């Protein structure tokens, strides 16, 4: 319902897991794809998930945080993933530090290990907002070895930079069976 991302995705199979503080832009950026209707499951109660399926490409989305207690069945998620799409609300940075607590953890998940990780600089359409390279120096992206990754400014709400984004890790991505 989108565009030309049928031409991008092809007819691979990419397993994304989008996450991020809540307020990063994750369900907007959902919506915005226009590649299909974002479902609601609750697995566990108290835990909402979102999906969007689209041929052979799925997106798994929910709300992590910094007193995050991780469950058996997050890590059964994060086995099946081959991609990570991290948003980040670029302009708050009262929980920026929050974020990179998050990120580091998941960086250091053995069930993430081959996963490529993609970084959304989010609401960039404000002004006051932290740049990008502000934040690849926060999360110290820069530290990390043997994983390809990406960071990408965006703005969810117009739709800006989403599909730039998802070139490169369509580009990038390790398919596992
Ligand atoms: N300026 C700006 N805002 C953005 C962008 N993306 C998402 N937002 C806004 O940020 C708030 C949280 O977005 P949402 O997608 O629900 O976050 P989440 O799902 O990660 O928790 C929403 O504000 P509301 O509660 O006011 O609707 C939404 O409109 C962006 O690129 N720029
Ligand atoms: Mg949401």
């Amino acid at each position: 319902a989108s565009k030309l991302f049928s031409n991008l995705f092809g007819n691979k199979e990419m397993r994304i897991l989008m996450v991020g503080l809540d307020g990063a832009g994750k369900t907007t950026v959902l919506y915005k794809l226009k590649l299909g209707e974002v479902i609601t499951t609750i697995p566990t109660i108290g835990f909402n998930v979102e999906t969007v399926q689209y041929k052979n490409i799925s997106f798994t989305v929910w709300d992590v945080g910094g007193q995050d207690r991780i469950r058996s069945l997050w890590r059964h998620y994060y086995r099946n993933t081959e991609g990570v799409i991290f948003v980040i609300d670029s302009n708050d940075r009262s929980r920026i530090g929050e974020a990179r607590e998050v990120m580091q953890r998941m960086l250091n998940e053995d069930e993430l290990r081959n996963a490529v990780w993609l970084v959304f600089a989010n609401k960039q359409d404000l002004p006051e907002a932290m740049s990008a390279a502000e934040i690849t120096e926060k999360l110290g992206l820069h530290s990390i070895r043997n994983r390809p990754w990406f960071i990408q400014s965006t703005c969810a709400t117009s739709g800006e930079g989403l599909y730039e984004g998802l070139e490169w890790l369509s580009n990038n991505l390790k398919n596992q069976s």
